[PDB]
C-alpha cells in the first residue's frame, strides 16, 4: 500500500493498542484528497463531524500564514489595532513593572492580536484521517495541527517554522522570567490512536538566532514540536527527525493534571534529534517508550545548545532501551533533567559519547518504572542507532 493508505503494524509502539491506528486507509473515492496551499487543506479536513476514513495528500508547500486569496499574512496583518510592540515593551518591562503578571490595555490587545493568527494557523484534524506528504518535498509552513480525535496518521512531511507574532511576556517563568509562544508543529490535545511517521520538524528560514532578547531574555516565537496534553493516549511517533529548535516534545503539561496519570501511553522510536535544547521528551505521568532514538547537538553551540534529552517530571514511567546521545564532554548525569516528583527511569542500553552509561543510576532514580512495553518491532543493538536513525529518520527518507 502507499503511504496514504498504510495503517501502523498492530505490534508498532502503544499506537497499535486496542484498536490501533488505521487513520483514514478505509476512504472511499470522494474521501481522497491532492491539496496543496491553506484553502485546499482546510476543505479537506472540513470540521469535527468529518469523521468518515479520509486520505489528504499534500503536494508541495502549504504556507498557513495566508488569506482566504493565499495572499502571505505576517505582523502587521494580525496587529489588532491597540498593540504596539514598543509599548507593550514599555508597559512590561521588569524595571517599572515589577513581577506581577502582564495586564492592561497592551497585553489584552496582544492576546486579540494572537488570536487573529490562530484562526489562521492552527487546524483542528478530524478522526480517522491519514495526512501525508507526496514525494520528498511535501511542507506544511507556519501551522500547527492539532489533534483532539481518535485515530489519525501524519506522515513524511516537514514542518517548518510554527511561528508566533505575538510572544507573550511573563516575568514568573523561569528564575528570570521569558518569552512565551502559542503554536507547536503538531499538539495532541486528548488526541488518542495516532501515528507520527517520517515527519521533520525545524524552525524554517527563522531560527531562534534572528530573534533579538527583550527583558535579556529570547524573544521566543517558536513553542514545541511534538507536544501532548488532556489524556492523550495511545501514540507512536517513529522516523522523525527534530532539529534546529528549542523545546521539541511535552507530553503531559501540568502536575496538576492528575488525571493524566494512567494516560499519555506514547512510543518514541527511530527519532533524531539534532540541535534540540531540551524536553526530548519531558514526562509527567506517562508510560513513555523511548527506544533507538538518536541524540545529537553541543552544549557550547551559540544557536541551539543542548541542555538535556528526558526530562523526567512528575510521576512520569519513561522506559528508555537502546538510545544513543552524542554530546561532548556531556555526563552521564546531566543528559537528563530530573523535576519536582520525578523518580524513576528504566535506562537499559544508552550510549553517551561511544560509552555506555546509565543516566538513572547516576541520578539516584529507581530502576523500575512498573511496566515493560510490548507492543514494539524490533531493537536494535545501540551500536547500530546512529547510523539506522541519521539514515532513515525524517522526511523525504521514502517517497
Ligand atoms: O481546542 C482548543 O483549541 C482548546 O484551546 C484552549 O486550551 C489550551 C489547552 O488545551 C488547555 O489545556 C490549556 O493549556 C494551558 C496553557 O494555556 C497552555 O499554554 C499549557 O502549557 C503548559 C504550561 O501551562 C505552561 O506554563 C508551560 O510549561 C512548561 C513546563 O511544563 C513548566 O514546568 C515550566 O517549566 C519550568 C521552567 O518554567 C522553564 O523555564 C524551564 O526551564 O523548564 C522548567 C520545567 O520544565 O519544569 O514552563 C514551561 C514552558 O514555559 O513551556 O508549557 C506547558 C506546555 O505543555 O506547553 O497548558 C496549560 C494547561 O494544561 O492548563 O489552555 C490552552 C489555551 O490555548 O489556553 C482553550 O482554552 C480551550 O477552550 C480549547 O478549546
Ligand atoms: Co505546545
Amino acid at each position: 500500500a502507499d503511504l496514504g493508505h498504510q495503517t501502523l503494524g498492530s505490534n508498532d509502539g502503544w499506537g497499535a493498542y486496542s484498536t490501533g491506528t488505521t487513520g483514514g486507509s478505509k476512504a472511499s473515492s470522494s474521501n481522497v484528497y491532492t491539496v496543496s496551499n491553506r484553502n485546499q487543506l482546510v476543505s479537506a479536513l472540513g470540521k469535527e463531524t468529518n469523521t468518515t476514513p479520509k486520505i489528504i495528500y499534500i503536494k508541495g508547500t502549504i504556507d498557513m500564514n495566508v488569506d482566504d486569496n493565499l495572499k502571505p499574512l505576517g505582523l502587521n496583518d494580525y496587529k489588532d489595532p491597540e498593540y504596539d510592540l514598543d509599548k507593550y515593551l514599555k508597559a512590561y518591562d521588569p524595571s517599572t513593572w515589577g513581577k506581577k503578571e502582564p495586564s492592561g490595555t497592551q497585553e489584552e490587545a496582544r492576546a486579540r492580536s494572537q488570536k487573529n493568527q490562530k484562526a489562521r494557523v492552527m487546524v483542528d484534524i478530524p478522526a480517522n484521517t491519514t495526512i501525508v506528504g507526496s514525494g520528498t518535498n511535501a511542507k506544511v509552513v507556519g501551522g500547527n495541527f492539532q489533534i483532539k480525535s481518535d485515530n489519525v496518521i501524519i506522515r513524511n512531511i516537514e514542518f517548518q517554522d510554527a511561528y508566533d507574532y505575538f510572544p507573550q511576556w511573563d516575568p514568573t517563568a523561569g528564575s528570570s522570567g521569558n518569552w512565551a509562544s502559542q503554536y507547536d508543529n503538531i499538539t495532541i490535545n486528548g488526541g488518542t490512536h495516532i501515528w507520527i511517521d517520517h515527519c521533520t520538524f525545524n524552525d524554517g528560514s527563522r531560527p531562534d538566532s534572528t530573534s533579538p532578547k527583550y527583558y535579556g531574555r529570547k524573544y521566543q516565537h517558536h513553542d514545541g514540536q511534538t507536544d501532548a496534553s488532556n489524556g492523550a493516549n495511545y501514540i507512536t511517533m517513529s522516523y522523525n527527525y527534530y532539529h534546529d529548535h528549542d523545546a521539541s516534545s511535552i507530553f503531559g503539561s501540568s502536575d496538576s493534571k492528575t488525571s493524566d496519570d494512567g494516560k499519555l501511553k506514547i512510543t518514541l522510536h527511530h527519532n533524531r534529534y539534532k540541535n534540540i535544547v531540551q524536553r526530548a521528551p519531558r514526562v509527567r505521568f506517562g508510560q513513555v517508550h523511548v527506544y533507538n532514538n538518536y541524540y545529537e547537538g553541543s552544549t557550547s553551540s551559540s544557536s541551539y545548545p543542548f541542555s538535556y534529552a528526558w526530562g523526567i517530571g512528575k510521576s512520569s514511567k519513561i522506559y528508555a532501551q537502546n538510545n544513543v546521545i552524542d554530546v561532548p564532554g556531556l555526563s552521564a548525569a546531566k543528559t537528563i533533567s530530573v523535576f519536582s516528583g520525578g523518580t524513576a527511569l528504566y535506562d537499559s542500553g544508552t550510549l553517551l559519547n561511544g560509552t555506555q552509561i546509565n543516566a538513572s543510576a547516576a541520578n539516584g532514580l529507581s530502576s523500575s518504572v512498573g511496566w515493560t512495553p510490548s507492543l514494539h518491532g524490533s531493537i536494535d543493538a545501540s551500536a547500530n542507532v546512529k547510523s539506522n536513525v541519521i539514515n532513515q529518520a525524517g522526511a523525504g527518507k521514502l517517497n
